């Protein structure tokens, strides 16, 4: 019962979460600032990502442990507490999102991407994210705040003096703010939108996988269309059937000896010359051999690396949506259901904590998933 057994206990794993929370981020950044392969515009968000979960064991989980005192304090200093995670929050769910759009630039326009997608260009959309984050997550600062309605009979209890408040979470911010602004609007929707990001890359992936394949298949029908001997219409048909794969395959080394060899082989079929055109069909064999199962299986590989980065961050976002929606969803109980009794007082907390806990897991997400970033912490840690 006594107060401070409890408190105890939640401060403990606080500060367990926040040491930890510190180290493996404070891993990630050095691991990026080190090594050049790292450094590329989806690592700086990676950084921008890891920077807020530092500050969450610097200064979120210290003043989570502050404000679970009801200490006496002027209101608006007590806002500041309160919010300030709100703050780190959201700039997490902008990284997410960006790292969402990277991933879709790069499978989807890779062309252009490394011209659309440049480190400049991305140090000035994550410091505008850091500026959006602060203009939301403080917010409630602005007036949007309980602050002209104290609980003046919990402040008198607690010994407050003139114009202090208890300083506890939901005396003083909004539950509309919470639910309607912050969990709905800030929240959820940018989660549904990477959601949507993340289903679009898996899908084209798949789709250039299968155009990769389709071509391929083609160009080995066709092949064995010609050995059908037929006429030289089947020839010419089947010929031209392969030069358009061989450009959907290029267009999207060795192509130049295909495509002539093709050429060569048109020519002969457009002069009637069915089995010197079937003859010359078959050198086709051989540049497939020496090249274009090559270039099929290379492109068939830097797809699946692709595939399995987005992979990595989907998982990255998903824990981030595991991790905070307890907290959001109770709060949602708490404004729409006031016949409910509240959410008892250690799920508050647990659900706090596991919001706190976010901040551990990204470092062993990257360790596990990306041999660079194990590769990098390994030598550091020598
Ligand atoms: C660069 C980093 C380390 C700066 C950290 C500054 C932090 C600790 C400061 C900045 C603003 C400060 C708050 C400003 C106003 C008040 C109201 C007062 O009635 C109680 C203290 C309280 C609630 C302060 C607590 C400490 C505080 C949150
Ligand atoms: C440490 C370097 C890098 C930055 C400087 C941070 C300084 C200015 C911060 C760190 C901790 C802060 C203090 C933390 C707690 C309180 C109690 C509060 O009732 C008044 C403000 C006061 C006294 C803060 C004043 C500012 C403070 C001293
Ligand atoms: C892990 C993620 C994906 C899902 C977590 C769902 C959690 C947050 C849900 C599942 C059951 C829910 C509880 C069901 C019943 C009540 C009683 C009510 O008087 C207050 C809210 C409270 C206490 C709910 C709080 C939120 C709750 C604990
Ligand atoms: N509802 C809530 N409460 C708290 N702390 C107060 C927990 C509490 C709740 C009731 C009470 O009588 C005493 C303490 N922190 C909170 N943080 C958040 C939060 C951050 C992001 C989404 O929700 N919600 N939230
Ligand atoms: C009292 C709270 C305010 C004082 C504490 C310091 C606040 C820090 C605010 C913003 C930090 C933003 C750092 C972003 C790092 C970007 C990483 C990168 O360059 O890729
Ligand atoms: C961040 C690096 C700089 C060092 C941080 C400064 C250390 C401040 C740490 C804890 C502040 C403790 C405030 C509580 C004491 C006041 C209690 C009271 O008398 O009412
Ligand atoms: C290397 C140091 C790491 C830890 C730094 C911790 C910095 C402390 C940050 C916030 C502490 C805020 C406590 C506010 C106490 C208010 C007390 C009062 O108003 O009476
Ligand atoms: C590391 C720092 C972790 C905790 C930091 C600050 C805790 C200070 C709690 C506020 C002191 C006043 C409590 C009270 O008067 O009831
Ligand atoms: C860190 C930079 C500035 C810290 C300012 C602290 C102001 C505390 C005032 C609290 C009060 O007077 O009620
Ligand atoms: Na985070």
């Amino acid at each position: 019962a006594p107060p401070i057994m409890g408190s105890s206990v939640y401060i403990t794993v606080e500060l367990a979460i926040a040491v930890l929370a510190i180290l493996g981020n404070v891993l990630v950044c050095w691991a990026v600032w080190l090594n050049s392969n790292l450094q590329n515009v989806t690592n700086y968000f990676v950084v921008s990502l890891a920077a807020a979960d530092i500050l969450v064991g610097v200064l979120a989980i210290p003043f989570a442990i502050t404000i679970s005192t009801g200490f006496c304090a002027a209101c608006h200093g007590c806002l500041f507490i309160a919010c300030f995670v709100l703050v780190l929050a959201q700039s997490s769910i902008f990284s997410l999102l960006a790292i969402a759009i990277d991933r879709y630039i790069a499978i989807a326009i890779p062309l252009r991407y490394n011209g659309l997608v440049t480190g400049t260009r991305a140090a000035g959309i994550i410091a505008i994210c850091w500026v959006l984050s602060f203009a939301i997550g403080l917010t409630p600062m602005l007036g949007w705040n309980n602050c002209g309605q104290p609980k003046e009979g919990k402040a008198h209890s607690q010994g407050c003096g003139e114009g202090q408040v208890a300083c506890l979470f939901e005396d003083v911010v909004p539950m509309n703010y919470m639910v309607y602004f912050n969990f709905f609007a800030c929240v959820l929707v940018p989660l549904l939108l990477m959601l949507g990001v993340y289903l679009r890359i898996f899908a084209a992936a798949r789709r250039q996988l299968a155009d990769l394949e389709d071509n391929w298949e083609t160009l080995n029908d066709n092949l064995k269309v010609i050995e059908k001997a037929d006429n030289a219409a089947q020839v010419k048909d089947a010929l031209t059937k392969m030069r358009a794969a061989a450009l959907d395959a290029q267009k999207a080394h060795g192509f130049d000896i295909l495509v002539g060899q093709i050429d060569d082989a048109l020519k002969l079929a457009n002069e009637g010359k069915v089995k010197e055109a079937q003859a010359a069909a078959e050198q086709l064999k051989t540049t497939r051999n020496a090249y274009i199962q090559k270039y099929l299986e290379r492109a068939r590989s830097t797809l699946q690396k692709e595939v399995h980065a987005a992979k990595s961050a989907a998982i990255i976002a998903g824990l981030f949506a595991l991790c905070w929606l307890p907290l959001h969803i109770i709060n949602c109980f708490t404004f729409f259901c006031p016949d409910c009794s509240h959410a008892p007082l250690w799920l508050m907390y647990l659900a706090i904590v596991l919001a706190h806990t976010n901040s551990v897991v990204n470092p062993f997400i990257y360790a596990y998933r990306i041999r660079e970033f194990r590769q990098t912490f390994r030598k550091i840690i020598r």
